[PDB]
C-alpha cells in the first residue's frame, strides 16, 4: 500500500532525514513487511506545509522497534525536489 509519514517539526525531520544516502533518504516508521529493494509509494508531510509530497522511493533497510524502513529517494529530478524541500527546512 501507500506509506505515509507526517513530521511534526524540524527536530523530527532532522531525526528522520538521512542525508548520507545517495539521493537523500528518510527513516519511516511502519510495521508493514517491506522487503529490501522494493519500490514504495511514500506520502511525506513536512512540518511547514499541509501539502503531501509523493515520492516513489526504494526500501534500503529495515529496523525493529519503532519498527520501520529506510527509504531512498530516486536519483533524478523527482527525488531532488523532496530532497531540496527537506534541506531548505533543515537550513
Amino acid at each position: 500500500g501507500i506509506l505515509s509519514l507526517a513530521l511534526k517539526d524540524k527536530p523530527a525531520l532532522y531525526s528522520a532525514y538521512m542525508p548520507f544516502v545517495k539521493g537523500g533518504g528518510i527513516f519511516v516508521p511502519t510495521p508493514k513487511r517491506y522487503m529490501l529493494g522494493d519500490e514504495v509509494f511514500l506520502l511525506l508531510t513536512l512540518p511547514d506545509s499541509s501539502e503531501r509530497l509523493p515520492v516513489a522511493g526504494k526500501v534500503i533497510w529495515t529496523t525493529p522497534a519503532a519498527a520501520g524502513i529506510g527509504v531512498q529517494f530516486p536519483d533524478g529530478p523527482e527525488g531532488e525536489a523532496v530532497r531540496n524541500k527537506i534541506e531548505t527546512l533543515l537550513a
